[PDB]
């Protein structure tokens, strides 16, 4: 079984700690990777109700399994916090226009 589950792409929870792990470390060193400059902060437009503090901060998760690094992002993301705690995980799958939905 999935522990989240955006559209059709299935994620353990260790996808999306190796994900979060990539993503932390380099907001940490101030460095950011494709041409939507990622990890990048995550504004939370859609106000999704995150049980850790803000700021939050996006980093894609890919369903190949492999760590982001560069090119095509894809319509799935981890959002972590400044303490590298995980927030969730959301996607722009089923979706309208740019708007996220939380994976379940
Ligand atoms: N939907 C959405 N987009 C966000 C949010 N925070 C930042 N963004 C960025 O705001 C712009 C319009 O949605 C995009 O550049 C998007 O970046 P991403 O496309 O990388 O998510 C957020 O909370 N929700
Ligand atoms: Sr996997």
């Amino acid at each position: 079984a999935c522990d989240y589950t955006c559209g059709s792409n299935c994620y353990s929870s260790s996808d999306a700690s190796t994900a979060q792990a990539a993503g932390y470390k380099l907001h940490e060193d101030g460095e950011t990777v494709g041409s939507n400059s990622y990890p990048h902060k995550y504004n939370n437009y859609e106000g999704f109700d995150f049980s850790v503090s803000s700021p939050y901060y996006e980093w894609p998760i890919l369903s190949s399994g492999d760590v982001y690094s560069g090119g095509s992002p894809g319509a799935d993301r981890v959002v972590f916090n400044e303490n590298n705690q995980l927030a969730g995980v959301i996607t722009h799958t089923g979706a309208s226009g740019n708007n996220f939905v939380e994976c379940t």
